[PDB]
């Protein structure tokens, strides 16, 4: 198995990883992506944000966790009126533009970080929704503390789920994204099978939008027996296996799931470091943390403990002197000769990136190796 020299390792950087994402978190409860990239610093995301907050919460720190949902809770409700003026839009057969959608970027103080005609995703808000909902299940909390802000992010999903948009790594706006619809889909089927939201008045639609999801899915969504990328793609990405574990297209032991978790490691996996796409020329296309601990859990997941545990090992190989994770490594580069305009241009790679660690807490925890 493991020996008192990793497993010492392997706590200490859980340790670290609470600190950092603790240490960084806004006063007014968000977490940052990355405290000093040139490029992300001052804002939040709720995908970072909530992987980030599911590692905490996993982690045992209530308080943490619970000030990043009364952070996101009140940026949602705060749009309440925004996401009504969307839906009338709707109503009235004036469908909205991009640039008028909720935004990706956040300020820490809730205001719009970025021009969604740039940038626009659905996927953070599908997050959060599973985030919230797991965390107040694992705790046994009441969900009526952000019911709110859950009513404005189901309403806005509801209605713009099909809606083409950019992807997790914000490219590719007038396609649909198999990563963005799994994320909705797993904050709908969070919701929908609440207990605690079973009077909600979208809870039946919730149940049935999921559907209509996966029907997408199984069309245009899957070839050769795994997921890609996009409807309508052959290639796969290194998000998809968040489809499996924790969104949940299918489970763990489906042919589909599997045939993913294999398509991913033969195409983007190298020596437990995985790429996002082939195309990717940020960084020179490098190994991203967050996604190795992504493969790593699916595979814990679906009971290979020990493909698991070699992801979490490379992962923990690429902690430096402080145990700061960065978003990605140069070890493998897809397409080396694009890496030295990115570094003049951003700095040196993101580190720490929160999501990294809060990814690196999410695939320890899976292994039972959180500190005891
Ligand atoms: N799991």
């Amino acid at each position: 198995g493991l020996d008192s020299h990793e497993l010492a390792r392997l706590h200490e950087l859980a340790r670290h990883s609470h600190a950092v994402i603790t240490r960084h978190q806004d006063a007014g409860g968000a977490y940052p992506a990355a405290p000093t990239f040139s490029a992300y610093r001052g804002y939040a995301w709720l995908r970072d944000g909530s992987f980030t907050a599911e590692g905490i919460s996993r982690y045992g720190d209530v308080a943490s966790a619970g000030r990043f949902h009364d952070w996101v809770d009140g940026v949602l409700r705060r749009r309440r009126g925004q996401v009504d003026d969307l839906l009338a839009a709707v109503d009235r057969g004036e469908v909205p533009s991009n640039e008028g959608m909720l935004p990706t970027r956040f300020t820490f103080d809730g205001n719009d970080g970025s021009d969604p005609w740039w940038d626009f995703q659905t996927d953070g808000y599908g997050m959060w929704l599973w985030s919230v909902v797991t965390h107040a299940a694992r705790h046994g909390l009441d969900l009526e503390r952000w019911r709110a802000g859950i009513d404005v992010a189901v309403d806005y999903l509801l209605a713009f789920w099909d809606r083409p948009c950019y992807d997790w790594w914000e490219e590719h706006v007038e396609h649909r994204h198999v990563s963005t619809l799994g994320a909705i889909h797993g904050g709908l089927v969070a919701v929908g099978t609440c207990a605690a939201l079973r009077s909600a008045p979208w809870s039946a639609a919730t149940l049935q939008v999921a559907a209509r999801i996966r029907s997408l899915v199984s069309a245009e969504g899957v070839v050769d027996g795994h997921l890609v990328k996009w409807l309508g793609s052959s290639a796969v990405d290194g998000s998809l296996p968040a489809c499996v574990v924790p969104f949940g297209l299918v489970p763990p032991d489906d042919d589909v799931a599997a045939m993913t978790r294999a398509a991913v490691a033969k195409d983007l996996d190298v020596d437990g470091g995985v790429h996002r796409f082939a195309a990717d020329v940020f960084y020179g296309g490098g190994q991203w943390i967050l996604l190795s601990a992504l493969l790593g859990w699916n595979l814990a997941a679906a009971g290979d403990t020990a493909g698991a545990l070699r992801h979490l090992r490379w992962i923990a190989d690429q902690a430096d002197a402080d145990g700061d994770l960065p978003e990605q490594v140069p070890h493998h580069l897809l397409h080396p000769g694009s890496r030295a305009e990115w570094v003049a241009r951003w700095g040196t790679v993101a580190t720490p990136l929160l999501w990294s660690h809060g990814m690196y807490l999410i695939l320890a925890d899976e292994l039972g190796l959180l500190p005891p």
